């Protein structure tokens, strides 16, 4: 398999493929991950942790908004999901620390 | 399920509304069987197709942070563009919205 031919939400940063070559380079969208976490993906030192405070499928589709923008030959669909963790949680500064990290 | 951290598989007894709440303006996706049967309605796992994995929300969507006295506000934005030619474009969008 190629990775132009798996579509960008289905991707898995990992090695040789990671974040850059999965998503591009980090920016004011796509903002979050240092370094570290930029080239080692899904490998990288807290993201099990991190990954424990993201919503999986279902969640996101019946439990934030999924909105539709109709074009002429596709669908622009986007998920925006609201989620408030307590600071008692074991993991959470360990994903805020890595918002908006690009330096 | 108070157990649970929203963020849940919706299935036969616990489904969307014990695990999410009613559908709204805000949670705004599924009609009335994919209301009822959660993950299994039919389809589902073809709009699931459809969904960023967590990898992808982290690394390819916006993480916005709100910090409070005692918590974090989280929120995820994920952009996505399908082609009309994907046979379930379609059975995802008719869900939008389907409140009625």
């Amino acid at each position: 398999r190629d990775l132009k031919d798996i579509p960008e939400w289905r991707r898995i940063p990992k090695g040789e493929n990671s974040v850059a070559a999965c998503f591009g380079p980090r920016g004011g969208f796509k903002n979050f991950g240092d370094a570290e976490f930029v080239e080692k993906g899904v490998d990288a030192s807290g993201y099990a942790q991190i990954a424990s405070l993201a919503p999986n499928v279902a969640a996101l589709l019946f439990g934030g908004n999924v909105a539709v923008r109709e074009l002429a030959d596709s669908y622009e669909i986007t998920y925006n999901y609201k989620m408030t963790v307590p600071k008692s949680d074991p993991n959470v500064e360990l994903l805020v620390s890595q918002v908006d990290a690009f330096k």
